[PDB]
């Protein structure tokens, strides 16, 4: 049916019951005949990066499809790769509730859902069952109880039950949900993180016999200077790729609206600009030497191709497919 009516619908219940609703149907139908239901042709617009053959230059972001249950629905709407996750070493419930909160009026989220979800074991085992042929990424992260000082154990943890599985694995360090998992970000921290995570990855490749590729995905509220080291650092340990941008903490664009108080990660329209200008001064330092997966507040095809503009070879989208649902994706990769 005419998705704003289905928005409209939606909208009427709390959001994380709106997102169980959703997804309690799409579990329903993925990977059997129903799927046709949500199923939509879209051209096909390959893309090489990071060693990779994309079919489309757009994703579905991380944080929608946590353990990866809808694989095969999901892929069906026409998204060209589609990243599961984060997933963390033990299942952990997330944070008290409520935790989703909507800005209507700004087309934006803020939320502090903590990684909840059902752990890398199951999360594997769902994979194994999905078809979905376009490129799969696995985006992974922290428990909350591990020591952040001792956080890199649960990234390689989950890399080595994942290498066989993923199409790329995306690093997760710039949750704002999750206490101290931002600090792995700068300095000898960072150092230590991706010299831990390369060296896996090559052990993995000698027992696999297959080159993974590496993503690292970074905050939106890093300074000028921090972007600088953090894009060096990324060069120098040879990381495959860099996704731009996670969640804001800002709030100067969404003041006097409900739920701006809110603690927690602000996506959408609010964090459209700040995230392409984060991704130019990106782009500047790599100087092509990595790509960039490019994400926050895309919701249009020229916002799309603003991201790629600025220097990004792919895109993902999140909060625009809340607000724009299925249309969206046939839009981008049609157009962009
Ligand atoms: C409800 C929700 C859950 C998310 N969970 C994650 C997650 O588990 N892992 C991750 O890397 N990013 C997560 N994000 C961030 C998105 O993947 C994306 O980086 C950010 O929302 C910017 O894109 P958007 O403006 O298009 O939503 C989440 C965002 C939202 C709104
Ligand atoms: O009702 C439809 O046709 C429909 C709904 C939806 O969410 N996606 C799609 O591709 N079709
Ligand atoms: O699950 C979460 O709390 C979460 C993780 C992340 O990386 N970004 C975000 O906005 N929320």
């Amino acid at each position: 049916m005419y998705y704003p009516f289905v928005r409209k619908a939606l909208f009427q219940l709390d959001p994380e019951r709106a997102h169980e609703f959703t997804f309690q149907q799409l579990r329903r139908i993925t990977g059997t005949p129903f799927e046709a239901l949500v199923r939509q042709k879209v051209p096909a617009k390959p893309v090489n990066c990071m060693g990779l053959t994309f079919k489309n230059p757009l994703g579905l972001a991380a944080g929608l499809d946590k353990d990866g249950e809808c694989i095969d629905a999901l892929g069906a709407m026409g998204f060209g790769s589609i990243e599961i996750g984060t997933v963390t070493p033990r299942p952990q419930p997330g944070n008290d509730k409520p935790r989703l909160f909507r800005l209507v009026d700004a087309e934006g989220l803020i939320n502090r859902m903590g990684f909840n979800n059902l752990g890398v074991d199951n999360l594997v085992e769902n994979v194994k069952k999905a078809h979905y042929d376009g490129v799969l990424g696995i985006n992974i992260g922290k428990n909350k109880d591990t020591p952040v000082e001792q956080g890199k154990d649960d990234y390689l943890i989950c890399m080595e039950k994942i290498y066989a599985y993923a199409g790329y694995i995306a690093i997760n360090i710039s949750s704002p949900n999750t206490p101290g998992l931002r600090t792995l970000q700068y300095g000898e921290a960072l150092d230590d993180l991706l010299t831990a995570i390369k060296n896996k990855q090559n052990d993995l490749q000698a027992m696999h016999h297959k080159y993974v590729p590496i993503a690292v995905k970074i905050a939106p509220d890093l300074s000028e200077e921090e972007l600088i080291q953090v894009a060096d650092s990324l060069v120098r340990h040879n990381i495959d790729g860099v996704i731009a941008t996670n969640t804001t903490l800002d709030r100067s664009l969404v003041q006097g609206m409900k739920n701006c108080d809110q603690t927690g990660g602000l996506s959408g329209r609010p964090l459209q600009l700040k995230s392409t200008e984060i991704i130019r001064r990106l782009s500047l330092e790599l100087n092509g030497r990595l790509p960039i997966i490019g994400v926050g507040g895309i919701d249009s095809v020229i916002a799309a191709r603003e991201k790629i503009a600025a220097g990004a070879s792919l895109v993902q989208i999140y909060s625009g497919f809340i607000f724009k649902g299925p249309p969206l994706i046939k839009e981008i990769v049609t157009h962009i």
